[PDB]
C-alpha cells in the first residue's frame, strides 16, 4: 500500500501511494509514547480543508508504531530552505511566501482555530512553490462559551505579549506571530535570539515592538508590514483579511519568483 523510501526526518519519511503514485510523507510514532501533541495536531488538520493547511490522509497501526500520513512538501521549512542555502529571504520572496501564509490564516481564524506556533519551521514549501502551514501540536479552538484562550503555550521569541501575559486572547495572537517570522526570514532570527528564551519571554510584554536591526535594508512597505502586525494590543491588530490588502503582500509577485530559491536548496 505504502512505498516508504528515504528518512526525511519519532521520524518522517518520504513515500508513494502505490495506487495513485502520489508521493506522501509518513510519520512514524511507537504507540508507547506522549501522543497529546500527534493527537492534537490531527484533530486539527481533519477539520481543516485548504491547500494552505498541510492535509492529514490517515493513520495505520504498525509492529507496535503509528504511521501517520500526511501531504508531502518537497522543498521542506522556510527555515530549512534559509540553512541550506546559507541566505536569508528577499523582500519579493518573503513577500511571496508570507501572501500564501495570510490565506492559510484567514482560513484558520474563520475555522476559530489559533495555530500558536507561527514560526519559519512551521511554514512548508512544496516544490511547485506554494507554502503550507504545518505543526499544530498546540493549536487552539474558540467555541461559542469560550471566545478567549489562556494558556501561555507557544515557541518563546515568537510569542505575543497577551499570550504571555494572564489575560485571554484570541487569533490575532497569530498576526503577532508572523511579524516575527516577517524578521526571521529577513534577519535569519526572530528578536532577541542571541538571549535565554526564559529572560526574553518576560521582556515581550513590557518592551516596545521589535523593529528591523537594520532599517536601512528594507522598503516603506515592508517595514510598515511589520508595523502593523506587531501592534502591542491585540484589539487594535489588524487581521489576517485587513494584511492581504497591505502593499506589500497585494502586490506579490507569484510563485515563480521563488524558482530559484527551490531549485537552490533541492
Amino acid at each position: 500500500v505504502f512505498d516508504v523510501l528515504e528518512k526525511l526526518g519519532g521520524s518522517v519519511y518520504k513515500a508513494i501511494h502505490k495506487e495513485t503514485g502520489q508521493i506522501v510523507a509518513i510519520k512514524q510514532v511507537p504507540v508507547e509514547s506522549d501522543l497529546q501533541e500527534i493527537i492534537k495536531e490531527i484533530s486539527i488538520m481533519q477539520q481543516c480543508d485548504s491547500p494552505h493547511v498541510v492535509k492529514y490522509y490517515g493513520s495505520y497501526f504498525k509492529n507496535t508504531d503509528l504511521w501517520i500520513v500526511m501531504e508531502y512538501c518537497g522543498a521542506g521549512s522556510v527555515s530549512d530552505i534559509i540553512r541550506l542555502r546559507n541566505k536569508t529571504l528577499t523582500e519579493d520572496e518573503i513577500a511571496t511566501i508570507l501572501q500564501s501564509t495570510l490565506k492559510g490564516l484567514e482560513y484558520l481564524h474563520f475555522m476559530r482555530k489559533i495555530h500558536r506556533d507561527i514560526k519559519a519551521g512551521n511554514i512548508l514549501l512544496n516544490t511547485e512553490g506554494h507554502a503550507k502551514l504545518a505543526d499544530f501540536g498546540v493549536a487552539g479552538q474558540l467555541t461559542d462559551t469560550m471566545a478567549k484562550r489562556n494558556t501561555v503555550i507557544g515557541t518563546p521569541f515568537w510569542m505575543a505579549p497577551e499570550v504571555i501575559q494572564e489575560i485571554g486572547y484570541n487569533c490575532v495572537a497569530d498576526i503577532w506571530s508572523l511579524g516575527i517570522t516577517a524578521i526571521e526570514m529577513a534577519e535569519g532570527k526572530p528578536p532577541y535570539a542571541d538571549i535565554h528564551p526564559m529572560r526574553a519571554i518576560f521582556m515581550i510584554p513590557t518592551n516596545p515592538p521589535p523593529t528591523f536591526r537594520k532599517p536601512e535594508l528594507w522598503s516603506d512597505n515592508f517595514t510598515d508590514f511589520v508595523k502593523q502586525c506587531l501592534v502591542k494590543s491585540p484589539e487594535q491588530r489588524a487581521t489576517a483579511t485587513q494584511l492581504l490588502q497591505h502593499p506589500f503582500v497585494r502586490s506579490a509577485k507569484g510563485v515563480s519568483i521563488l524558482r530559484d530559491l527551490i531549485n537552490e536548496a533541492m
